[PDB]
């Protein structure tokens, strides 16, 4: 059974809901991005209208087979109607085809649902500039204050240095990055970039990434392995046994592994900035873990809704236990009397 915070009031609308069988009283479900926890239950049986970005719709199409007849591709920054319904897509700063959805009700209520996102100062000049939002359906993966790490740019000049100056030191070193969804595709396109390779991967993931119409992708990406000094592999690869199997497979044309875990928030941000960040080493094997969120910061949540001035907030995230729900409720109600709301 569907819980509240994915039911849009006063609409036949559900949200990242697919998981709970035939909805009563659904006439649109819509999907935020392409996440498993979110698409989850989504199938070539599904034929219910299913409302997203141009890019999701590709997704479902070439790695779910939903059939083409129900799906609903919108484009962005544009007012839509859907069964009645004003919306309109926005992007969410998360994975490639990720939105937020404003929902404008027939009684008046104007309704955001963030989906993931990572809240940014520039979506204070997105068409959420022009009018109130009465309630919010917010990601609060990283609502507490302990959760701070740096800028994507910060953490992608950090990895371009480090694998620049490790394989200027050493041509024979491989650099693979790890992946278990899409998003964080900067990581490995910019390393390949500051090295002058193509990025090499299984069929599978070659498959996913030309789904996301990223600009020159033919140019960037590869199946062919042997031609590519940056490979891509499971994340669950990236430890010194999986790591130590996959050099055996290069056939001597590498004595070396510099391998990247993009993680989110670890609690080694507590103490540690990007600058210092080392890895950890066995024999000619290093591996680094990098801070790189596509959530929220505590900071940049705050600094969103204290902007956005909602008149509630329904978390999506967190929502399982007692302790969670009451610190995020705390940290709502410190916001709205910081800010005069
Ligand atoms: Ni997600």
């Amino acid at each position: 059974t569907c819980p509240f915070y994915k039911k849009i009031p006063g609409t036949g609308f559900t949200v990242d809901a697919f998981q709970y069988g035939v909805v009563e009283g659904c006439t649109a479900y819509f999907l935020t991005h392409f996440h498993s926890d979110h698409y989850a239950g989504l199938s070539k049986h599904f034929t219910f209208p299913v409302y997203c970005s141009e890019i999701t719709g590709n997704l479902l199409k070439n790695k779910l087979h939903v059939q083409e007849q129900y799906i609903h591709p919108l484009p962005l920054d544009t007012e839509c109607i859907v069964n009645g319904v004003k919306v309109v897509l926005l992007d969410a700063n998360h994975c490639p085809g990720a939105v937020m959805i404003l929902f404008y009700l027939p009684n008046g209520t104007v309704i955001l649902h963030t989906g993931d996102f990572r809240a940014d100062p520039s979506m204070e000049r997105s068409l959420l500039a022009d009018q109130k939002v009465h309630m919010l359906y917010l990601d609060t993966t990283y609502c507490s204050p302990e959760y701070t790490f740096p800028s994507q740019q910060e953490v992608i000049r950090f990895a371009i240095n480090t694998a620049f100056e490790a394989v200027t030191l050493n041509p024979h070193a491989l650099v693979v990055c790890g992946t278990y969804s899409i998003g964080k595709e900067k990581v490995f396109l910019a390393i390949a970039d500051v090295l002058g390779s193509k990025v090499g991967m299984s069929q599978e993931k070659y498959k996913t990434l030309q789904c996301l119409n990223i600009p020159e992708i033919n140019s960037l990406i590869t199946t062919d392995m042997c031609s590519s000094l940056v490979h891509l592999l499971p994340m669950m690869q990236i430890n010194f046994k999986g790591l130590q199997s996959h050099l055996k497979k290069c056939g001597g044309k590498y004595n070396q592994i510099l391998a990247f875990r993009p993680t989110g928030w670890t609690h080694s941000n507590k103490f540690t900035r990007i600058a210092d960040v080392i890895p950890q080493t066995k024999g000619n094997i290093s591996i680094y873990g990098i801070p790189y969120s596509e959530h929220s910061s505590y900071l940049e949540m705050k600094r969103f809704v204290q902007w956005l001035k909602p008149q509630k907030i329904i978390p999506t995230v967190n929502v399982g236990t007692w302790k969670s729900r009451s610190t995020m409720e705390k940290y709502f109600r410190e916001w709205k009397l910081e800010a005069g709301y």
